[PDB]
């Protein structure tokens, strides 16, 4: 029945809807108050500094006093998470596996994820018995056919390296 | 079993893996590349202008061109959605859900959904009865005890007004 949460394998809600403590989604005080997990959480989940270094989920914006949302108050000055307005420099891993493109910038899309990526969530990128041995970056698994990613299809049945079964 | 999209109930993956076009949580082709739900698709999903109005799911910025990213390409010059790098203007409401503040700027946390919210993700806007009649905005369901929510607590038993069940 769970939608969400720690409850629910770590899924995210749609369209900023809270997840209650019990691991359902919606909004008002019982979904985004005391026991918020994610999604528009009011007040925002601590984050960064305030919390162990953890991002905000839903890719939030962490604002200088350590608390999730959107807005100038939290993507703007002081923002040390998720969508600053600030460009976000990386060659340092990209948080929440956003890709470092070419030129040392993190982001996602093919401008980013595409030819040159050197980290995170690439669109292609190549390893082991395909690319001479190569590993992954971001602890992903090399898949049998010699693509770097995640889940089944690459940790799964013909995992050559990372985190494989 | 299924983890995400149409399959697994409109869920999103966590930290922006993407969701293949079976309905589970990664990266790499398999996952990102044809058929992806939400994430960090490669290429990005389509949205704004160049698919009805759709918005990027995991508030990802919806570029100029119609594709779903982040970084300067997606949020900055051109942004149609998501966190761009611009103030947006509320008063008309703000998309996937975003708190219009009193000072009419759209956002997430209490410095947008907190005193004098207007409209979205609200922390507590009264309704019902216990606000002498009052209407939720974003068709929300009005609860039992009398706040402005979305979800079971709020739509099911004891809703007031909105779309209850």
């Amino acid at each position: 029945a769970y939608e969400c949460g720690k409850q629910g394998g770590g899924a995210l809600c749609p369209n900023n809807k809270c997840c209650s403590r019990y691991g359902y989604c919606g909004f008002g005080p019982a979904y985004c108050g005391t026991g918020c997990q994610s999604g528009g959480c009011c007040p925002g989940k601590r984050c960064g500094d305030q919390a162990n270094g953890e991002t905000c989920p839903n890719n939030l914006c962490c604002s200088e006093d350590g608390y999730c949302g959107f807005g100038s108050e939290y993507c703007g000055a002081g923002c040390q998470g998720g969508p600053c307005r600030a460009d976000k420099l990386c060659g340092q891993l990209c948080p929440d596996n956003l890709c470092c493109s070419q030129w040392g910038f993190c982001g996602l899309g093919v401008e980013f994820c595409g030819d040159g990526c050197q980290s995170g969530a690439c669109c292609s990128m190549r390893c082991g018995r395909q690319a001479d041995g190569a590993k992954c970056t971001n602890n992903y698994c090399c898949g049998a056919s010699g693509y770097c990613g995640l889940g089944g299809d690459y940790c799964g049945a013909g995992c050559q390296s990372g985190p494989c079964t």
